[PDB]
């Protein structure tokens, strides 16, 4: 199940530059594992917005996301 959520990031970090903005990551997490409400998403997303870069890394997010 780790390896799933993996490609799915670089379906849009086609670029394999190891980042993705916080629409990308809202549009995985919409695609993927439906357990959240859209809402929910969105409240959570305030945590994890852009940096100051205007860039999100994904790979710390795997860990997030395969979590219990």
């Amino acid at each position: 199940s780790e390896e799933e959520i993996r490609e799915a990031f670089r379906v849009f970090d086609k670029d394999g530059n190891g980042y993705i903005s916080a629409a990308e990551l809202r549009h995985v997490m919409t695609n993927l594992r439906e357990k959240l409400t859209d809402e929910e998403v969105d409240e959570m997303i305030r945590e994890a917005d852009i940096d100051g870069d205007g860039q999100v890394n994904y790979e710390e997010f795997v860990q997030m996301m395969t979590a219990k």
